[PDB]
This record gives structure tokens, C-alpha cells and sequence, in this order.
């Protein structure tokens, strides 16, 4: 299929978006309403995803994470708030959207021409630090630059699911925006949360690992 959505463990489920450079996603179907992590790459597929999601459940779509600024985690936006959904940020990230989005599209259709120049669409909840969802059963923090200066990673305690972001892959993927000495700094200080992990969902490539993913990536990084 041209996106599919998948369980994981109990309400969490991966979402495999096969448009343009494949991406991965998630979705947390909670007892009030839907956390969609990631916006996916444009209004079209978050409507794709919904449809998807509408399959599942009939509660609503209560927010859409922007895990960065960039187009893979944030085109749909449009769509998702036209639904009422929130569109939830860091601070960090929302301001790097307004000042980069233009960018951030330009970059993405130089390699990806077919894809749409999309208008800008801000996150509407901004937080200034970590922030929890769905009772604290889902888990929103930034632990330091990597493959941008604002990625951040997404915990599922009760699953012991990290959803990798653009952060956490299989291949090297692009780097025009990356810290690259920071990357691996960045690794180690999520390593050193001991946080338990049985999953790690890479955001790009086949998502299921376990937590030897973030190993694999930080020495792909460390020898780039
Ligand atoms: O290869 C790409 O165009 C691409 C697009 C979005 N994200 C990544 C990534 O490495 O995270 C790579
Ligand atoms: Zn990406």
C-alpha cells in the first residue's frame, strides 16, 4: 500500500508512508483520542493516514507532533489542523519552522521534485521543555542536536517503545542539516536515561529494531 499502519505493541502502532523517501510515523490510540507522532510529508498522505486511522477507531484525532521542523515530520499539518487536531511543538522547533520552512521545502524539492511547495502551517501548542501526552504514557524530549538542532525523541514507557525520529535509521540518510560531532554526543545522553527499551522504531527504512538500532546509527555517524 502507498501508507501503512500497523501495531506495535498494544495502542502503539508504526505507520509506514511509502511516498517520496519513505518515513515512519506513529500513532497512539489512547482512551480519549489519537496522538499521531510525526505530520507525515504532506496534506495528502495525512489524509491517507487518517483514513487509515478512522478504520481503527472513531475517536478523535486529538494532536498531530511535529518531532522537527522539516517536511517529513511536518507537511501534513494543513490537513491535521483542518480536522481540529493540535499541532504540538517544541519551541525550538516552531521557531526554526518559521524562520527555515521556505528552506526546508526548497531543499526537499530539489531532490524530490514531484513533491508539493507546501505554505508554511505553525505548531498551535508550543512547549518550552519535555512534555507528556496521553496521561504520561506518551513521552516527548529533546536530549541535544543530531540530524537537526531540534529533533526530538518519543517514548512509549508502558510498550518501552523510542520512536527514532529522523534521529534513528538504518542508513546514514542526509546530513546537510546534522551536527555531526554532536550526533553522537546526543546518542550517549539518551543512552545514559537508561530508559528500558524494547523497540526502537527507526524513522526512516524498515522501522522495527531493538534498542541496538541507536548503536548501529551512532557508529554509521561516528565514521562520517
Ligand atoms: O533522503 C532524503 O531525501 C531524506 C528525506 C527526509 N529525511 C531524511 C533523513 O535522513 O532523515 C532523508
Ligand atoms: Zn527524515
Amino acid at each position: 500500500a502507498g501508507m501503512s499502519l500497523t501495531q506495535v505493541s498494544g495502542p502503539v502502532y508504526v505507520v509506514e508512508d511509502n511516498y517520496y523517501v519513505q518515513e515512519n510515523s506513529m500513532v497512539y490510540f489512547g482512551a480519549k483520542g489519537v496522538t499521531v507522532v510525526g505530520a507525515t510529508w504532506t496534506p495528502d498522505t495525512a489524509r491517507e493516514l487518517h483514513k487509515l486511522i478512522k478504520r481503527v477507531s472513531r475517536k478523535p484525532v486529538l494532536e498531530v507532533i511535529n518531532t522537527n521542523y522539516h517536511t517529513d515530520r511536518a507537511g501534513g499539518n494543513a490537513y491535521w489542523k483542518s480536522i481540529g487536531a493540535k499541532v504540538v511543538s517544541t519551541r525550538q522547533t516552531r521557531d526554526l519552522m518559521k524562520s527555515d520552512w521556505a528552506e526546508i521545502v526548497a531543499f526537499t524539492r530539489k531532490g524530490l521534485p514531484e513533491y508539493p511547495d507546501l505554505p508554511l502551517v505553525l505548531p498551535n501548542v508550543v512547549h518550552d521543555g519535555d512534555f507528556t501526552l496521553q496521561e504520561g504514557k506518551v513521552r516527548a524530549f529533546y536530549a541535544g542536536p543530531a540530524h537537526t538542532p531540534d529533533g526530538i525523541f518519543v517514548y512509549f514507557p508502558d510498550e518501552q517503545v523510542l520512536y527514532g525520529n529522523c534521529i534513528l535509521k538504518e542508513k546514514l540518510g542526509n546530513l546537510s542539516f546534522a551536527d555531526v560531532k554532536a550526533y553522537p554526543q546526543t546518542l550517549e545522553r539518551l543512552k545514559a536515561m537508561k530508559l528500558p527499551i524494547k523497540t526502537v522504531i527507526g524513522g526512516h527504512d524498515s522501522p522495527l529494531h531493538g534498542p541496538e538500532l541507536i548503536d548501529h546509527y551512532e557508529a554509521l555517524i561516528k565514521a562520517a
